[PDB]
């Protein structure tokens, strides 16, 4: 679990978005795995707006940051999992890390704020869903 808060927006995975989340929608990408929904209170988060390629990721279970490398966003095939088929999934960045299947939620970041958050992983491997691109949570 987890979520970025920037401005009034709470940005989570789609697959993890609560009751409340849909209700007050914002916009929702499935091919991204992505959800932004409103918020009352306002965030601290800050999103980066580079093309950052190192990083450090929060891993829930290991209770850690980790640096990591990752790959440029990218369309990359993803295996079944119990909340979406085989499929393509669009702006995904790849880097060698633990994560598990509860770790979906957690913060990549480099030196000029959050990258993005994860979305898949397994055997070492751990993806990201990134957030640079969406310029629109940074106003209104
Ligand atoms: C972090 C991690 C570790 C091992 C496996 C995973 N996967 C495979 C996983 O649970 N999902 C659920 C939906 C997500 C997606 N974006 O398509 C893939 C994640
Ligand atoms: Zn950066």
């Amino acid at each position: 679990s987890g979520a970025i808060y920037v401005g009034n927006y709470r940005v989570v995975n789609r697959h993890l978005a609560t009751h409340n989340d849909w209700a007050n929608l914002v916009w929702e990408d499935s091919s991204r795995d992505l959800l932004v929904s409103s918020t009352t209170a306002q965030g601290c988060d800050t999103i980066a707006r580079c093309d950052c390629q190192t990083g450090v990721y929060y891993c829930s279970s290991r209770r850690k940051h980790y640096p990591v490398s990752f790959s440029k966003p990218s369309l990359i095939f993803v295996e079944a999992s119990e909340y979406y088929p085989a499929r393509y999934q669009s702006h995904l960045m790849l880097a060698v890390g633990h994560s598990e299947p509860g770790d979906c939620g957690g913060i990549l970041r480099c030196q000029h704020g959050v990258v993005g958050i994860v979305s898949t992983g397994g055997n070492g491997l751990v993806g990201f869903a990134d957030v640079r691109d969406l310029l629109w949570l940074d106003e209104e």
